[PDB]
DNA sequence: GCAGAGTT
DNA sequence: AACTCTGC
């Protein structure tokens, strides 16, 4: 999900691109969010369901890497912060209710980490480097990201702008949605928003680690942190301290329009939480410095996986795999 | 406050 | 076609 509308409010930035312009650039891939589409398959053979699907759309977004002359570093995701448990707990309170948590998770856990094993093994086999990150795979891109170890980074989360990424491919593996480059610089150049001012926009949007205010969007989320300025977490604290006295008996000294429509939205009694901004600023990555290499893949290996686990023979395995060996050449 | 308008 | 955000 990332965060509500920051991509609206980014567009302007970024560049629309030709797949081919990622070639020869080292990027980081979260796998993560593939996994967790593809969770529990979907029915799209005209009378039945597919066996392992996520097996499948990771074999062909691999071959569409390496296609395009790409060196991707996989990202897994480790442990799940507080932080989201609760808020996937609140956003499971409104199940569509009007007038079990030990038993899903241990579930989720071993399907999860045999669909791990799986895409492991893939992986291995097309001689691709990943890393298990230890909670958060977008903050474990980025700081590879930071640490010049990748070009940027293949992902279609916009919460990776919080955890200091600076270069971000977006809608590559969207077929009708050209892809787009987004650079910090740019963004940071063009709307004046820093890593502050969109963990801010976080906590006024909403995102996986704390949900936002009903009414807001980009533009009324941005007039907010344009009329409260300060350093840091401060546009918060003043928005919270104005809402709770313009919420105290109120009855006006020429308020701007923008202050006339947030006396009408609410808060929650906490706003704002700073554990939201400590989790997004200091999150759990490896700071440790990689060297990584890429293998030559093995055909007979590849086909071998291919056929235990969608039943391909040779004859379609090595179809699929005629224009990447192809590209493959020096 | 209403409906135009962008989104899934 | 409903859902939601926002200029008129």
């Amino acid at each position: 999900m990332g965060v509500q509308g920051l991509w609206k409010l980014l567009e302007c930035s970024g560049r629309q691109v030709s797949p081919e312009a990622l070639e020869g650039k080292i990027l980081a891939v979260d796998i993560s969010i593939w996994l967790n589409q593809a969770l529990k398959g979907v029915r799209d053979r005209h009378g039945n369901s597919i066996e392992n699907p996520h097996l499948l759309t990771l074999f062909h977004r691999l071959c569409k890497l390496l296609f395009f002359r790409i060196r991707p570093i996989f990202v897994f995701d480790g442990d799940a912060p507080l932080l989201k448990k609760q808020t996937l707990v609140k956003r499971r309170q409104r199940k569509d209710l009007a007038s079990q948590k030990q038993q899903q998770e241990r579930i989720a856990a071993t399907v999860t980490g045999q669909m791990f094993l799986e895409s492991q093994e893939l992986l291995r086999l097309f001689g691709i480097p990943y890393i298990q990150a230890p909670m958060e795979a977008e903050a474990q891109c980025a700081i590879l990201d930071l640490t010049d170890q990748t070009s940027g980074t293949i992902t279609d989360d916009s919460a990776i702008w919080l955890f200091g990424a600076r270069h971000v491919y977006r809608n590559f593996f969207n077929k009708n949605k050209f892809v787009e480059y987004y650079q910090y610089v740019d963004f940071h150049n063009q709307l004046g928003l820093d890593r502050n001012k969109l963990i801010n926009l976080a906590y006024l949007l909403g995102s996986d680690y704390t949900e936002g205010i009903p009414t807001v969007g980009c533009v009324t989320a941005m007039e907010i942190l344009n009329e409260f300025p300060g350093h840091g977490l401060e546009p918060l604290l003043k928005f919270s301290e104005w809402w709770h006295e313009a919420q105290k008996n109120p009855k006006n000294p020429h308020d701007t329009k923008v202050k006339k429509k947030l006396r009408t939205l609410q808060l929650t009694p906490g706003f704002p939480n700073p554990a939201v901004a400590e989790a997004y600023l200091k999150p759990v990555v490896d700071d440790s410095k990689g060297s990584f290499l890429w293998g030559k893949p093995d055909l007979d290996k590849i086909r071998e996986f291919c056929q235990r686990y969608f039943g391909w023979n040779r004859t379609k395995t090595d179809e699929s795999l005629f224009p990447v060996l192809k590209q493959l050449d020096a």
